[PDB]
């Protein structure tokens, strides 16, 4: 079910992630290789999610319903591209915190890390997704 009354990816009391700080995550009690997945991982377009200029709720919604899809894929891992923002309280930053939340609600969610430069860099992020 990727009906939305399954959704539940929080909002409220947002913990905005300043600019200077990148994004990472890591599960613990994960397998010694896990985390190379996330440097040396294939990143086809199917397994990239973009969630540029989308309103907040739009990308809750987005977010849950690519990770459900992938999940039922067996992708190992995704691209979520949220943007780069200005400020602080960007539109971007507030979507890259809310992403940032979002993934750690997920069961399946082994880790997560700010991408390389040639999937966006600084404006997405590599996810590790349970086979």
């Amino acid at each position: 079910d990727t009906l939305q009354l399954d959704n539940f990816l929080t909002t409220g009391f947002l913990d905005i992630i300043p600019l200077s700080q990148p994004l990472e995550f890591r599960r613990e009690g994960l397998q010694h290789g896990v985390l190379d997945k996330l440097r040396s991982g294939k990143y086809p377009q199917q397994a990239s999610l973009n969630l540029l200029r989308q309103p907040v709720e739009e990308c809750r919604k987005m977010v849950f319903s690519f990770i459900q899809q992938a999940l039922a894929d067996g992708l190992r891992n995704v691209l979520i591209i949220h943007g780069k923002g200005r400020d602080d309280k960007s539109h971007a930053n507030i979507v890259r915190s809310y992403v940032a939340r979002w993934l750690t609600e997920f069961d399946d969610v082994q880790a997560y890390c700010t991408a390389l430069p040639h999937h966006g860099g600084s404006g997405a992020c590599y996810v590790a997704l349970r086979k």
